[PDB]
């Protein structure tokens, strides 16, 4: 059973845009409380069946997700355009939010990477992939309470299998197995989780800065990575070289990296 456009009542100005179309602020009418949300409008009323598909991968994803640090989906909406209908996080992106907000303290920083690693160690428990974690899908609902977000790019593996075999590819996110062998495991996203983190502890930085995507494969390749980010506690820094651990067999699940957060937060 699909939204009910009636009940939805969207804002003038779009929160952001891209090649979909846009993201508007609404207000969703629940049984008797009103529900402010996040709305991801097709452009040109749908005309594309690519975009269209895309948007109906993404919510098939959405329905079977159900953790308090993923954004919840409210429903589809076929209207004006058709509309995908999130819960809103209301503080947007966590990197444009670190870029704007550089006394959020390490322990705050520690805290929310923490949110994010439950969130994954949830999404590895049901076997799915996320296959773009990072700093700019991660949303702020306050500044202790951050949720995963953009399932766009995500995959439910079968049954039988451990990974995904694969346009838009964000190499400086992605573990070596996925640039050499193209699969995508949560094992890849524990890599991405590590970029996330050094994005994290350097207030919205860019990754690999200065770098093409060739560069930073190379740069891999010779065991290189980036380096501590100013007042990152090394501890935390140790994890994200464990989370870039080359040879996939010897990378650690997420269980184990939300594990060594835990820890470190709470002792
Ligand atoms: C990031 C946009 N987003 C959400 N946005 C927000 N809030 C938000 C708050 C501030 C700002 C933005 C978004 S922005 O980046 O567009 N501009 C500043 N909450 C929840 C979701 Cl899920 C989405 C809404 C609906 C479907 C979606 N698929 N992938 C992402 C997404």
């Amino acid at each position: 059973v699909y939204l009910d456009r009636k009940l939805l009542t969207l804002e003038d100005k779009e929160l952001g845009s891209g090649n979909f179309g846009t993201v508007k602020k609404g207000y969703y009418q629940m049984k008797k409380v009103v529900k402010t949300v996040a709305v991801k409008i097709l452009k040109n009323e749908a005309n594309d069946p690519a975009l269209k598909d895309e948007l109906l991968a993404e919510a098939n994803v959405m329905q079977q997700l159900d953790n308090p640090y993923i954004v919840r989906m409210i429903g589809i909406c076929e209207a004006e355009s058709w509309m995908l209908v999130m819960e809103m996080a209301e503080l947007g992106p966590l990197n444009k939010y670190l870029q704007q907000n550089r006394h959020v303290k390490d322990k705050n920083i520690i805290e929310l990477v923490h949110q994010v690693s439950m969130g994954m160690k949830y999404l590895e428990e049901s076997n799915f992939v996320h296959r773009d974690l990072a700093a700019r899908n991660v949303l702020l609902v306050t500044q202790h309470y951050a949720k995963i977000s953009d399932f766009g790019l995500s995959k439910a593996l079968r049954a039988d299998e451990n990974y995904y075999k694969a346009g838009k590819w964000p190499v400086k996110w992605y573990a070596p197995e996925c640039i050499n062998y193209y699969k995508f495991s949560s094992k890849s996203d524990v890599w991405s989780f590590g970029v996330l983190m050094w994005e994290a502890f350097s207030y919205g930085q860019k990754p690999y800065r200065g770098m093409k995507g060739s560069e930073v494969t190379a740069m891999l390749e010779k065991g290189e990575r980036m380096g501590c980010p100013a007042g990152c506690p090394r501890e935390m820094y140790d994890l994200m070289n464990l989370c870039w651990t080359y040879d996939v067999e010897n990378r650690p699940g997420f269980a184990a990296v939300e594990l060594r957060l835990r820890n470190y937060y709470y002792d």
